[PDB]
């Protein structure tokens, strides 16, 4: 019938914020279940709308100027359509390298802005997602033998894709370079740690993860997470205390390697304050069951593994005993999580849309742009009419009437304040001095100046 496939992908963007910065380029290729390429590379650009200037640092990294994306790209509506078409092919595992924390948020935001369901793509038609970054971290932590693990310039293990490829003799340039490097990482771990690879892949599924969670017993688990830090191989033992009171997919864990005294001694208001500035640190963290967290039974990390990572196993066991004897900590941590921006681009997580609103937004999607002004349609959620105006003005500006044109002009004036444009110019001048010896970067910075001069 339909074959299971992987769709490896990567974005280049114009900045670090997945909602407020705009995408520049999307790259993807599909493989079979054994990581052999199927079909052709998909690479395309996104034209940025005229209400945005790129972050100069992002352009220095990607080498993609706003002029290039504008001249070679389609509008974000069309960009979104192409990506949505790829991501909704049945039985696809959509994956990348740091996609769970970055690329997937870019995707959610692109879909949100352009009237696609931000979530359905990842689970409908037997689809799933995965991320090779925490696979590499898990391999280093749990089963490192066979792979060369590079250090960064601070002397800690690095999981930068370019460091891992070089360290392991993998060729890594080409818009497809990061995608091909990600495929190489997948092959590396599958070949060299086959049982761990299979375990991690199987446990991408929320139900397999949920089966590991035993809140009444505070059953300990090994967890590998970038939040723990490279200095301990991104690893600790954790115990589940309670599920999040609002977020259906988040469990509240305690880091057993931490100091649990604040949890025993302080009240939830105090605990909440410390947790959100980031004097002992509050050893609580959320694990999101749909974000392919790395979790395994506690004995997966053996004493000799803990020793290698510098983790104090007996301290963790001691803390687990104390927590089990203090079940009032559960209500405390729940109370912590029981508990600003007027830019609709920043409002993806203000709430889920109702079925009625989703049905209305589908009509918007399936209507010709020229016919949108006459569309007799109503929305409940207050984000949607704002999303719709921006959608039309950014993508289909020739369909705006005089009044709408004036509204868009005002929008642009509020973005391009004299203080914003001055700071932008100042940043460019600073970077040209910093990179004066790198003539290609100097050329990129000059391109950014020229674009700002035009778009203003
Ligand atoms: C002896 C062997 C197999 C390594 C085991 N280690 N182990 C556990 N190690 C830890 C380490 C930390 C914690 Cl919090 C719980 C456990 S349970 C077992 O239950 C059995
Ligand atoms: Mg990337």
């Amino acid at each position: 019938k339909q074959q299971s496939t992987f769709l490896f992908h990567d974005y280049e963007t114009f900045g670090t914020h997945p909602a407020l910065d705009r995408p520049a380029q999307f790259a993807a290729i599909r493989t079979d279940s054994e990581f052999n390429v199927i079909g052709e590379p998909e690479v395309f650009y996104c034209k940025p709308a005229d209400d945005y200037l790129p972050q100069p640092g992002a352009v220095l990294i990607t080498g993609i100027t706003p002029q290039e994306a504008r001249a070679k790209g389609e509008n974000e509506a069309a960009f979104a359509a192409r990506i949505h078409s790829l991501f909704t092919v049945p039985k696809t595992c959509i994956l990348g390298y740091n996609n769970v924390r970055f690329d997937d948020e870019v995707t959610r935001n692109i879909f949100y802005r352009n009237f696609y369901d931000p979530y359905a793509w990842s689970w409908q038609h037997d689809n799933s997602r995965w991320d090779l970054l925490d696979v590499m971290r898990a391999c280093y932590a749990l089963r490192p033998e066979g792979i060369n693990w590079p250090e960064n310039d601070d002397g800690l293990p690095s999981f930068r894709l370019e460091h891992l490829t070089k360290a392991n003799g993998i060729e890594h340039s080409d818009a497809m370079a990061d995608v091909y490097a990600t495929i190489a990482m997948a092959k590396l771990v599958k070949t060299r740690q086959p049982r761990l690879f299979d375990y991690l892949f199987t446990h991408r599924n929320k139900h397999k993860l949920m089966a590991l969670i035993d809140v009444p017993q505070m059953k300990p688990l090994v967890h590998v997470s970038g939040m723990f830090g490279a200095w301990r191989g991104n690893t600790s033992w954790v115990a589940p205390l309670a599920w999040h009171p609002e977020n259906r997919n988040a469990v509240i864990m305690v880091d057993l390697a931490g100091d649990i005294s604040p949890l025993l001694e302080l009240d939830s208001d105090t605990l909440r304050e410390r947790l959100y500035t980031a004097n002992a640190a509050v050893p609580v963290k959320l694990v999101h069951i749909n974000k392919c967290p790395v979790l395994a039974q506690a004995n997966t990390l053996r004493p000799e593994d803990a020793d290698r990572l510098g983790i104090n196993r007996q301290h963790c066991l001691d803390n687990l005993k104390i927590l089990r004897e203090n079940p009032q900590v559960r209500e405390k941590v729940v109370a912590i999580f029981a508990e600003p921006s007027d830019n609709v681009d920043a409002q993806l997580y203000n709430g889920f849309f109702s079925d009625a609103d989703r049905a209305a937004m589908k009509i918007v999607l399936e209507t010709e742009p020229r016919n949108l002004p006459a569309l007799d349609i109503t929305f409940v959620d207050k984000r949607i009419e704002k999303l719709l105006f921006n959608y039309r003005a950014r993508n289909f500006p020739g369909t705006l009437d005089y009044a709408e044109q004036q509204r868009w002009l005002e929008h642009r004036r509020q973005v391009f304040t004299p203080e914003f444009l001055q700071g932008y110019a100042d940043e460019l001048q600073m970077l040209v001095q910093q990179y004066a010896d790198d003539k290609e970067k100097v050329a990129l910075l000059k391109a950014l100046w020229q674009y700002a001069d035009e778009i203003v």
